[PDB]
């Protein structure tokens, strides 16, 4: 068995290697990263995304988000507070601002260090979920807005047509901006790629390990259990890593650069933060491997995780069961 120890893997794909995307992802598998729940790929020297991001200040983030912390250190729940909008340059001016910026600081180990220690006690502005691209339309390779879509993979495996699209989203960042534990939406992979800025520490629990991450979670966050079997789904739960390792859940952590890519594969559990102000833009996507964790997926139905138009179907076919109960929470 390849990587059986469940290790972050790292990639260097040549520029010949990076022209066929399911072919790469593909493998990655063959050489166990899966079993991580989480890789890196590094672009070959001869990729760019697109030329410049001298012109993306006029950008509108419509509803940023407040990121509200309760609880302890460790231990954490987050509420969004809606903000009024802001311009990309206006949100850059306010990540660096003497309020909101990155400390003073060693190395990632030390920032690390305080985002653990300091989180709670600050409430980051986070640009998250605003549909659009910043790859060139003529960048031919790795181009999250030219991928084979969700919908054209069920139907090529399944045989069953049917409605939805499948768009990106980019996501602007500041110090302590916070993405909590979670799973994709119908435990799909997802990508992202770190277009600029500063980093992204990341964090993940193997996907053959899961269970444990929601056992734990259930015993931290018991109130939030008590109300939906699948709560995870809310993403709004933290757990640090010195919870993890006192409650011996398997996970690794790594830290993303600008012009990085990262892959998320099904059903691996992950979470992390921000450096300081960056832009990234994320996607996700499906192979063959992925429909059977689509038809085991949870689900949440207390109707919080509320979601996209295009999870319909993939509920109302894979999972015919559970589709009624989970409209319901819909609507
Ligand atoms: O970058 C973020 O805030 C969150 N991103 C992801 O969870 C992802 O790409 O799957
Ligand atoms: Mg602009
Ligand atoms: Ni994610
Ligand atoms: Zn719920």
């Amino acid at each position: 068995a390849q990587n059986p120890n469940c290790n972050i893997m790292i990639f260097h794909p040549t520029k010949e290697e990076f022209n066929d995307f399911d072919k790469y992802i593909a493998y990655m598998e063959s050489q166990g990263a899966h079993r991580a729940g989480l890789a890196k790929i590094i672009p070959p020297k001869e990729w760019k995304a697109r030329e410049t991001y001298d012109n993306i200040s006029e950008i509108l983030i419509a509803t940023p988000l407040q990121q509200v912390a309760s609880g302890r250190a460790g231990v954490f729940t987050q509420y969004h507070k809606k903000k009024k909008a802001m311009t990309v340059g206006e949100y850059r001016h306010l990540a660096n601002s003497k309020k909101y910026q990155t400390p003073p600081h060693q190395n990632f180990e030390d920032l690390e260090r305080k985002y653990w220690k300091n989180r709670i006690y600050n409430s980051p502005i986070y640009g998250a979920d605003i549909s659009g691209s910043l790859f060139d339309e003529n960048t031919k390779q790795w181009n999250l807005g030219h991928l084979g879509t969700i919908q054209d993979l069920l139907e090529k495996e399944c045989g069953v047509v049917i409605e939805g699209v499948n768009t990106p989203y980019l996501y602007f960042g500041m110090w302590k901006t916070t993405f909590a534990w979670h799973t994709e939406d119908m435990d799909l992979y997802s990508i992202n790629y770190l277009h600029l800025g500063e980093p992204k520490t990341w964090y993940v629990v193997p996907p053959e390990h899961g269970q444990r991450l929601e056992r734990l979670a259930r015993e931290l966050f018991p109130g939030s259990s008590r109300g939906c079997g699948a709560f995870l789904r809310h993403k709004v739960a933290l757990i640090s890593p010195t919870v993890l390792k006192e409650n011996g859940i398997p996970f690794n952590r790594i830290t993303q650069e600008a012009g990085e890519f990262m892959v998320t594969f099904p059903y691996g559990y992950h979470a992390g933060f921000n450096h300081g102000f960056n832009c990234a833009e994320a996607i996700n996507f499906a192979t063959p491997r992925w429909i059977d964790y689509g038809k085991m997926a949870s689900q949440c139905s207390c109707g919080e995780a509320r979601v996209t138009f295009s999870m319909d179907a993939f509920v109302r076919i894979l999972q015919p069961e559970r589709y009624d109960l989970w409209k319901r929470g819909q609507d």
